[PDB]
RNA sequence: GCCUAGGAU
RNA sequence: GGGAUCCUAGGC
């Protein structure tokens, strides 16, 4: 700790500015050794610096020797009788007036004003005495709120502050030095404030340690470049390059890379694109539609022809009851559970049959028994026979099988009921019959014969003949297929609620167990199409791809397939949507005369496409549709890339895709049809929207492993050609790695072009020195700016999951073990063999025997091994055997298992474990267990000393120890759990599966806590958690800080098409990157053109675009490939080290540049990790290929790259190359680079030709808007235009920026960020928004999905979607919700919306509309009543007799009280009876990824106790339904769409408060919602609704639009917050963004409306819309800075009268009403400043802190007197704004509270000095104002003022 | 492979 | 990716 004081003493000796006035305390601090002495001297030094800086900035000389005002005056030559001893911190005299000063620091507005008022009273108590010598005193006060002075570098400042606080943090010393008051004041003074600068300059508190490796890098980055070239010079180089390029090109030495377009060739190649197996020339629609319906199982089932055709049985009740019993894990699943449970349902069906001849619940020999299981009957009889036989033998080794069977039945049923009756309710709802069990049944069982069909499931494919129906019977134009598909998809989705059961029959014995299988069956689901039923059958549960089978009763097993439950979602219940989609889509192109005939064919084709998408959803069918957009984009263009068509040829596997290809090719050939020309825009829209029919599938991933391998290959494969791949770089970098790094850094800049015997070689990384020098020089010469930059010099730019590492020692592991991994792989392989491999290969194959040997090796139960030796593989096993043998030979803190030591009946424990496995501890149920059990458990735990001290404290155990004695057992049980932290292999597998990892993961905040808790300032700030904290390093090498290097990790982010990469960091990597990110973004913010962060740029982009397509100017829409993995931080550093910013200052520039150099140098050395499963799978491939068990495909380069390093020893773990930039990490710097480079390139092209170009960017995309000249030239000299484009390609390639083959050039479209535009018409996107809105449901409260879908629909409607679609979607969602039977309240969603209900409505306005529609003739007067009420209130007549009198008050008859307080008749007596059931009127509903799983979770959660009691309990929803159904005065009511709302009588409104506690009346909610919305929106929403019939039909062309705008002081809000709720205000706005502790507000206008609005609220963009003017008719319409400147003026004027204050840069700015350099133009309120205009400009709006002199109006300072400005005994000028009644009211309120003579004198003086200027007072009153202000004594004050 | 009793899912 | 039984003891 001594080193701390040492180094800080060194700093304060060095960096302290030379001034002898600091020397004294300097000495006093540089000599002490006692801690307390050092703290005192340091704090005194800091306060001295503060007061010095203050007295300098104000203009008062520093009282150094600490004189006294008596002495201060008497040594100045005046007489002073006697004073009280006061010590000033500075003073000054001017003639007969005096100026004092006093300053301090306080960081809390509560403890701020105290010092202010104390100093003011201490000064006035001396002014009163001073007044009698004819001398004026002016008591200045200053209130700085930070110790950040100006004579001291700030990093030294806080480096001193924190070490002082630490030395002060001696516990014993702090205690035995002072009390808690001053301790608390001091600790919050060294608060480690975030300061005013960036947060990286703190680097200067650490060593350099930059010995040798850091030099040559900078040299190379600075060696060849020449960043000084003049402006004119660059023209020469540019011209020479252009000339040599054109010359060497025209002679045909380089390619052309660009082709002109022709529709013929494009169509021809698009047709013959896949021409190797689509043996077709032309296409007939008829044969197509014919062979479609007979394609594949689902299709052949849909369009088929089937189905030309309540009992309260005794098979359901039993089943429901047994299901419920099974749910709770009561019974021990042991040697034979489910068999008896099957026998019981067998007897149930037997009994039920012979009474009413039921025909249900049966397929051949099958019956859905318990958990959707479909058992046979024969094997049941056999196993029952065998069971009773061996049981009789056990009785032998008397009774008959009947007797023992009924005995078991009686025993199990009795145990069942006995367990149930502990807590569970009984037969009361379970209406069962104990006659089912006959006194003899086993015989009756053995005499049951049913005949029928047999069930089968066929795995392998078949032929198209086992289908016993007639294929083509349905028709396209009808909508049966969609409903069949909906039903089937729902039957699929529902296949997840099954729980993993325990099978009964292995069902097969032999390798045919994957061939057609039928002995028994397994689980099954039920669904109805129109008439009869159908069973859907599967075998194993979960959510993994498997087989299925569709069984029926009249025939067996219509088909079978290979689907997967998820990914089939977005079709359920949505049938009348898709049809409407297709219809409105067709509706566009239906007027093309040249297409009149075969139009119906188009219809069929469109429909067919959609059904195909829905029937066979698969990965590689998405990209085919997506890529289509680029083709159509190319069609309308002019020039396209040379190598385009070879992109749309990815990969196809099975047939269906080729069917889709043929269909779409036919449709394109028919739509395009070169001999038709009429409607181009509509066909454009049609095809384009057809291309977006890809989102309909899903966004998820098909697999995991082969999804990770792809991304890993994408990562690695391009970093190998360049020839630089390091491996396992240790934290201490050896020399060879540094050497290779230098060599590669040199190689990177070795690019060349157009001057060589080889010419340019595209598609290879690197930058050439010529172009880089040209760029840098042309940038430094200011040849890339405009007036918005030359006039504004660039100010200094300095003013999810996270990985947790492992640890074995000081070091950190970085390499997996070899032999451990070998053992792991072997084990896994043995598992794979044991599960499936053993049932596929023959026993006389060598591979089978090998696997057998390796399995009996690894677990417990040579001529073959000799042949193995002859098969080469000899030594591999010889070593591996002993290796893994030795690996396998090598292998009281309170916990959860201890429960088994207390609770003997385990069933309770299983209950508890389930409940915890569902809900948190905080919301555990009270009634899961018997009430006595809690007390008995608490007793049995408090007895046993062990667990007692393990959870009780004898001296969080405190809260439990205390509560147990007080006998609140439930809180005790919950607490003991909150401590419990519940929230044949011969070795241990899990330990191995954990040892051979390296990195683990954690959430965002779980680590932020564990960080912030281990430091002083518990306010999370950037530069506090890595610089000044425990566990941080001291110095740093050229590689990284002494903690280590910058790790990372890999994963994938999924989208449509392919998947992008995802880097993940640790805490430190994030913390350090964030600084560079913020820096570069702040820097880019000054320059115009970027569009990644801003908003008001993107709209300018859109406006420029829309403007471009009116004159046919040639747009150029680009893109960029491999942007991520082909950028390098070396390039950023190199272009930075040559950047020269503002040239006025000298050093801080290079300081920042060096800091950034160090940061980038750290970043260049990252150590990317490699995932685990990738390594496991590749090792598996290796160990296979070694023996070559199953020869796979020919290995790519990655497998060899691995195996090479693998069969030498080392297993590759980390790779640290140079070539790759982070993918998504270093965004802002990449955008900066792209912007600068693009501007330079456009500059060059301007230099060559005679035109201009405008561009933009987000991260890699771009546009280019050719000027008029470059457009109009293109039509005469195509050669020159093409060569310009080519030279652009070349140049832009030289700077390491490529162009993807999908860019285009055109005159008819313009693309940006996927937002297309055309002339005249506009292009919507229907399919995208529809497919988005179809699946956006998760497992939240059903009151949130409402606003979710409402937001989605509001966003969509703005883009030309027609509203009918939206209503259909809303109805679909409501039906999906009703499927779970959640009783729909009134306001859940408004399924009636219109076109006015979005463009001018909120989320709730539509609620008001549905209510208005529901129950009229009541609101028809409530509206007028609220209208009168609001009209009266808006002018503030009562303004309080409603909020604090009615709103909070009990809504009992308050309405009638309003109606009598306003004079309108109250409602009827049969009005209050309306209400609406609200679940969760006490506490929100308790709750217990993907989408399907989310939906099944939401479907499950409802049932299981979604109800909280009065205090805390649990119930159901059916319960409350019954308990309402009891009371015979409660009448429900429904609407057409379905909206429950009730009628309950006021006569029993009380007297039965049991269930009625939930209900809530409707008109109350209507009133309050209406008032709130009206206050918020425009008050026009309280007219009278109406429907119009004033229109005749007009021929509505399908494309016609009409843009629209929606129909709509923060300082005052903040004022009211600080005036009403101070505690909430200080802790939520000041630390967020504010510093206004030293600010006054005692003179500010007030508003009553806003005040009461805020009191209620605390008590209780969307630019344009684009719609069709063919809809705008059928609707309804309803019937109805200068301020701030004048506020500051009146504030100053009012303060001028209360006292006298000096006018300086700190007095004025200290107020609140002031334009503190906000968004204000040059001249806005400068006319309303009088004598203060120039000061704001010349002084305030430049950063100049000085006092006011006489030269500031056109050497004594100025004094603000009453109204007019005064110098020493003379007036120069004045100013006086206008006053109002309310301002005077607030004035006389706040001033005339305690004293009187002050108000009288002030008013008299104001009247006097305002009369002598002859202004007029006739505009206001006096007497009534006084009365309204002083309600009891206005007479005497009237007399006083008027006298 | 079976019966009884229990434990774990 | 596509069929769930494991341990200990007692009588066998
Ligand atoms: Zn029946």
């Amino acid at each position: 700790m001594e080193d701390d004081m040492a180094c800080v003493k060194d700093l304060v000796s060095k960096y302290l500015a030379d001034n002898e006035r600091l020397s004294r305390q300097k000495l006093a601090f540089l000599v002490q050794t006692e801690p307390r002495m050092l703290l005192m001297e340091g704090l005194k030094l800091l306060s001295l610096c503060i007061e010095i800086d203050s007295c300098n900035a104000n203009g008062c000389e520093h009282n150094s020797e600490d004189k006294s005002v008596e002495r201060i005056l008497h040594d100045h030559g005046i007489l002073t009788p006697s004073l009280c001893f006061v010590v000033p911190d500075g003073y000054k005299l001017t003639g007969n007036v005096l100026i004092l000063l006093e300053c301090f620091v306080r960081s809390s507005p509560a403890n701020f004003e105290q010092k202010y008022i104390e100093d003011f009273k201490k000064l006035e108590q001396l002014k009163e005495d001073l007044k009698s010598v004819d001398i004026n005193l002016i008591p200045l006060i200053d209130g700085r709120t930070s110790f950040y002075n100006e004579q001291i570098p700030d990093w030294v400042n806080d480096k001193l502050r924190d070490t002082l606080f630490s030395l002060l943090r001696y516990a014993q010393e702090s205690n035995s030095l002072f009390e808690e008051s001053e301790y608390s004041r001091l600790c919050e003074s060294l608060s480690m404030t975030s300061g005013r600068l960036s947060g990286v300059e703190s680097l200067n508190v650490l060593l350099d340690n930059r010995s040798s490796h850091y030099e040559e890098i900078i040299a190379s980055c600075h060696q060849g470049i020449n960043n000084k070239l003049t402006a004119h010079e660059v023209k020469l180089q540019i011209e020479e390059e252009y000339q040599v390029f054109r010359n060497r090109l025209r002679k045909g030495e380089i390619t052309g890379q660009f082709l002109k377009v022709d529709k013929s060739r494009l169509l021809n190649d698009f047709n013959n694109l896949y021409v190797d197996e689509v043996t077709a020339t032309k296409d007939n629609i008829e044969h197509l539609i014919y062979q479609f319906k007979r394609a594949s199982p689902i299709l052949r089932f849909l369009y088929a022809n089937i189905g030309e055709g309540i009992k309260e049985c005794q098979m359901q009740y039993w089943r429901s009851f047994l299901n419920k019993v099974k749910s709770l894990r009561i019974l021990n699943t042991r040697r034979k559970l489910l068999l008896i449970f099957d026998a019981l349902i067998l007897l149930a069906s037997i009994h039920d049959q012979t009474r009413h001849k039921c025909s249900k619940g049966w397929l051949g020999s099958c019956f859905i028994s318990v958990n959707d299981r479909l058992v046979s009957l024969e094997s049941t009889k056999r196993d029952l026979e065998k069971w009773v036989g061996r049981r009789q033998q056990s009785e032998r080794s008397p009774p008959d099988k009947n007797q023992i069977l009924i005995s078991m039945f009686q025993k199990t049923i009795l145990k069942a009921t006995a367990a149930l009756k502990d807590v569970g309710i009984s037969v009361e709802h379970y209406k069962i019959n104990m006659e089912v069990i006959c006194p003899d049944s086993y015989d009756l069982i053995l005499n049951f014969d049913v005949s029928g069909v047999v069930p089968t499931i066929s795995y392998q494919r078949t032929e198209d003949e086992k289908f016993p129906f007639i294929m083509g019977g349905v028709e396209l134009l009808e909508s049966t297929d969609l409903e069949r598909l909906s039903s089937l998809s729902l039957a699929l989705v529902n296949s997840m609620k099954t729980s993993s059961t325990v099978k009964l029959r292995q069902n097969e014995f032999g390798p045919a167990r994957y061939q057609v299988v039928r002995c028994k069956e397994a689980y099954c689901q039920e669904f109805l199409l129109s008439g009869a039923e159908f069973q859907l059958i599967y075998q194993k549960t979960g959510e993994c791809s498997k087989c299925y089978a569709i069984n029926d009763n009249r025939v067996g097993e219509i088909c079978s397939f290979y689907a997967d439950p998820k990914r089939y979602f977005p079709a359920i219940f949505s049938a009348e949507v898709l049809q409407t989609t297709v219809s409105t889509m067709i509706s566009w192109v239906k007027d093309c005369s040249e297409l009149e005939e075969q139009l119906c064919n188009i219809n069929s084709l469109t429909k067919m496409i959609l059904v195909l998408i829905l029937a066979h959803p698969s990965k590689r069918s998405q990209k085919l549709l997506q890529n289509l957009r680029y083709f159509i984009m190319a069609y309308v263009s002019d020039y396209h890339h040379k190598d385009l068509i070879d992109k749309l040829r990815e990969e196809l596997i099975t047939d269906v895709e080729f069917l889709l290809y043929r269909l779409v090719r036919a449709l394109v050939n028919l739509i395009l049809s070169e001999d038709v020309k009429s409607m181009m825009t509509n066909r454009f829209k049609f095809i384009l929207n057809i291309s977006y029919m890809c989102h309909f599938i899903t966004k998820e991933t098909p697999d995991r492993l082969t999804d990770q391998i792809k991304c890993f290959e994408k990562f690695l494969e391009p970093k190998l050609e360049f020839g630089h791949v390091s491996i396992n770089p240790a934290d201490v970098a050896t020399e060879e790695e540094l050497d290779d790094m230098v060599y590669n850094a040199k190689k990177f800049l070795s690019k060349e072009g157009c001057t060589s015997i080889k010419g340019p070689d595209y598609k290879k990384p690197g930058v050439s020195k010529r172009f880089l020098s040209l760029l840098t020089s042309s940038f430094n010469n200011g040849s890339l700016f405009k007036e918005s930059e030359v006039k504004r010099e660039i100010k200094d730019p300095l003013v999810k999951s996270v990985v947790v590492n492992k640890y074995t020692d000081g070091s950190r592991v970085l390499n997996y073990d070899f032999n451990k991994l070998t053992a792991l792989a072997v084990s896994q392989l043995t598992e794979v063999f044991s599960r499936k491999g053993k049932h596929l290969l023959n026993k006389q194959d060598y591979d089978y025997k090998v696997q057998q040997a390796m399995s009996n090796l690894v677990l417990g139960p040579a001529d073959l091994d000799e042949i193995l030796l002859d098969g080469g593989a000899s030594v591999y096993f010889d070593q591996l055997k002993e290796t893994v043998e030795r690996i396998i030979d090598q292998y009281d803190q309170p916990s959860v298992n201890d429960l088994d030591e207390v609770v003997p009946n385990k069933f309770y424990i299983r209950l508890i474990k389930g409940e915890l496995s569902n809900h948190m501890v905080e919301d555990f149920d009270y009634d899961v267990l018997p009430g006595n059990f809690y007390e008995e458990f608490c007793d049995a735990v408090y007895k046993n000393n062990k667990l007692k001290e393990r959870y009780f404290y004898c001296g969080t155990k405190a809260v439990a120890t205390r509560t147990y004695f007080d006998q609140e057992y439930f809180q005790c049980f919950k607490s003991i759990l909150l401590i419990m932290n519940a929230n044949n292999f011969k070795f241990d597998m899990g330990r191995l599966s954990d040892d051979v990892r390296i990195s683990e993961r954690e959430s965002n905040s779980e680590a932020l806590s564990k960080a912030l808790s281990l430091t002083n300032c518990t306010t999370a700030m950037l530069k506090n958690l890595c610089f000044y904290s425990q566990e941080s390093p001291q110095s740093y090498s050229s590689t990284g800080p002494d903690t280590g290097r910058l790790k990372f990790s890999l994963s994938y982010k999924e989208q449509v098409g392919g998947n992008r990469e995802l880097y993940i960091g640790d805490l430190r990597t994030k913390m350090f990157t964030r600084l560079i990110e913020d820096y570069f973004e702040a820097l880019s913010l000054q320059l115009s053109g970027s569009c990644l962060n801003n908003e008001r740029e993107f709209e300018n982009a859109i406006l420029s675009m829309k403007l471009n397509v009116s004159l046919a100017h040639v747009s150029y829409s680009m893109d960029h490939s491999k942007w991520g993995p082909m950028m390098c931080p070396f390039l950023f550093l190199a272009t930075l080290q040559n950047l020269i910013f503002l040239s006025k200052d000298l050093q801080a520039d290079i300081k920042g540049r060096d800091y950034l150099s160090t940061l980038l140098t750290w970043h260049m050395h990252k150590m990317v990790e490699i995932p685990f499963n990738v390594v496991s799978a590749m090792m598996k491939s290796f160990i296979k290929a070694q023996l070559g068990l199953k020869k796979k495909t020919t290995q790519s380069i990655t497998e060899d790259f691995f195996y090479s390093n693998f069969q030498i020893g080392v297993v590759p773990s980390h790779v640290s190359s140079i070539l790759d930039m982070g993918q998504g990490i270093l965004h802002n710097t990449s955008d900066f680079y792209a912007l600068i480079s693009e501007r330079f390139i456009n500059y060059a092209i301007s230099c060559i030709c005679g035109g201009t170009i405008d561009a933009y960017t987000s991260s890699d995309d771009q546009i280019s808007l050719f000027d008029q000249v470059l457009t109009e030239l293109m039509q005469r000299d195509p050669e020159e235009f093409k060569t310009l484009i080519e030279f652009h390609y070349y140049m832009s390639d030289q700077l390491n920026k490529f162009v993807s083959p999908k860019s285009v050039i055109g005159r008819f479209v313009a693309e940006f960020k996927s937002r297309f535009y055309v002339w005249g018409d506009e292009v919507p996107l229907l399919t995208k928004f529809v497919a988005a809105a179809l699946h956006n449901i998760k497992c939240k409260e059903p009151h949130q999905l409402a606003e979710t879908i409402d937001t989605i629909i509001d966003q969509s409607v703005a883009n030309g979607v027609p509203v009918h679609l939206c209503n259909l979607i809303q109805k679909r969602t409501l039906s999906l919700l009703q499927y779970a039977r959640y009783p729909i309240d009134p306001f859940l969603l408004n399924c009636e919306t219109d076109v006015r209900d979005w463009v001018d409505g909120n989320r709730s306005y539509r609620i008001m509309r549905q209510i208005e529609r529901l129950i009229p003739d009541a609101c028809g007067r409530i509206r007028s009543m609220l209208r009168k009420l609001y009209n009266k209130l808006k002018t503030g007549q009562l303004h309080e007799e409603f909020t604090t009198n009615y709103l909070s008050s009990e809504h009992l008859s308050s309405l009638s009280n309003l109606c009598e307080l306003l004079g309108v008749e109250p409602p009827s007596e049969s009005d209050l009876e309306f209400s609406w059931l609200n679940l969760a009127a006490h506490h929100p509903l308790r709750m217990v990824s993907s989408i399907a799983s989310g939906f099944v979770g939401l479907c499950r959660t409802l049932g299981s106790k979604c109800v909280r009691g009065p205090n805390k309990e649990s119930l159901y929803i059916k319960s409350i339904q019954s308990l309402i159904s009891d009371i015979q005065g409660i009448e429900p009511l429904i609407d057409s769409h379905g909206v429950q709302y009730w009628r309950v009588p006021l006569n029993i409104r009380d007297g039965n408060e049991g269930v009625i506690s939930y209900f809530r009346p409707l008109l109350w909610d209507y009133m309050c919602i209406s008032l709130s919305t009206a206050i918020e929106l425009g008050a026009w929403v309280l007219g009278e609704p109406k429907k119009v019939r004033v229109l005749e039909f007009f021929k509505h062309n399908p494309c016609d639009y009409f843009p629209l705008k929606p129909a709509a002081g923060l300082n005052h809000i903040i004022h009211s917050l600080r005036r009403l709720y101070p505690s909430v205000f200080e802790k939520h706005i000041l630390p967020f963004m504010s510093d206004l502790a030293s600010t006054k507000m005692k003179w500010s206008p007030r508003i009553k409306f806003l005040d009461l609005c805020v009191a209620l609220d605390v008590n209780c963009r969307e630019e344009h819309y684009i719609v069709l003017s063919s809809e705008l008719r059928l609707s309804h319409t309803r019937t109805h800075t200068s301020d701030a400147v004048d506020n500051f003026m009146r504030q100053i004027y009012f303060e001028s009268y209360v006292r006298s204050f000096v006018a300086t840069t700190r007095t004025l700015g200290s107020f609140t009403w002031f334009p503190h350099k906000t968004s204000v133009p040059e001249g806005e309120g400068l006319q309303r400043l009088g004598p203060f205009s120039s000061f704001v400009e010349k002084a305030i709006h430049k950063g100049i802190e000085r006092p006011m002199f006489k030269h500031d109006l056109m050497p004594v300072p100025l004094v603000v007197h009453r109204s007019g400005l005064w110098e020493c005994d003379k007036k120069l000028a004045s100013f006086t704004p206008v006053v109002q009644d309310q301002d005077l009211e607030m004035f006389v309120k706040e001033v005339g509270d305690s004293s009187l003579d002050l108000l009288i004198g002030a008013l008299s003086a104001m009247i006097l000095d305002r009369l002598k200027l002859r202004m007029q007072w006739s505009e206001v009153d006096i007497v009534s104002m006084l009365k309204a202000a002083m309600p009891s004594n206005s007479v005497k004050v009237l007399n006083a003022v008027l006298e």
